[PDB]
């Protein structure tokens, strides 16, 4: 159903809806490991289904309908802690590249594409934490798609290789993601 931002389970699978108050945003669990978002004139928002916690080998399945309109992502997103990090394997994204800024670390290639690997920093930030500073790590698909499977694994070992560790993981999930922007989306994850 609707519902207001907040975590728990739904038809078997964890879900995590977020956002930052500024309206605009509807997010609505369906069926299975389903879940839509429909955004216009949004602020910030990350929402999706999947895993609470994660592993580091999980084989990810995602697949239905990503419609951005403006800055918003597609990914595979999660967090360790002890480290601390907020983690991303972007599938697909609007018109904002989220390493636009970021310095390349390496590459790595995993279901279909090559992927460029960036390192960035959230700073005083809100987190599965509460207010907080910490690194986050990015796997950025070269070319996108809406639905797919992505072999996490292959992006946490080169990310290890890279001096990019991760702790004990927290959740994880497929989420949409927007930056003060409109789209509509419907993913289905397993
Ligand atoms: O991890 C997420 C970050 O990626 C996100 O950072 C914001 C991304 O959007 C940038 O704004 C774009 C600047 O370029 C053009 O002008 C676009 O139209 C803008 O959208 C922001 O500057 C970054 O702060 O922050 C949220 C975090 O979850
Ligand atoms: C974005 O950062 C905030 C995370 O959600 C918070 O998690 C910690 C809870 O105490 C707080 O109430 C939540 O808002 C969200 O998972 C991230 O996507
Ligand atoms: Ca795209």
């Amino acid at each position: 159903q609707t519902i207001q931002p907040g975590t728990g389970y739904n038809n078997g699978y964890f879900y995590s809806y977020w956002n930052d108050g500024h309206g605009g945003v509807t997010y609505t669990n369906g069926p299975g490991g389903q879940f839509s978002v429909n955004w216009s004139n949004s602020g910030n928002f990350v929402g999706g289904k999947g895993w609470q916690p994660g592993t580091k080998n999980k084989v990810i399945n995602f697949s239905g309908s990503y419609n951005p309109n403006g800055n918003s992502y597609l990914s595979v997103y999660g967090w360790s802690r002890n480290p601390l990090i907020e983690y991303y394997i972007v599938e697909n994204f609007g018109t904002y590249n989220p390493s636009t800024g970021a310095t390349k670390l390496g590459e790595v290639t995993s279901d279909g594409s090559v992927y460029d690997i960036y390192r960035t920093q959230r700073v005083n930030q809100p987190s599965i934490i509460g207010t907080a500073t910490f690194y986050q790590y990015w796997s950025v698909r070269r070319n996108h798609r809406s639905s797919g499977s992505v072999n996490t694994a292959n992006h946490f070992n080169a990310w290890a290789q890279q001096g990019l560790t991760l702790g004990t993981m927290d959740y994880q999930i497929v989420a949409v993601e927007g930056y003060f922007s409109s789209g509509s989306a419907s993913i289905t994850v397993s």
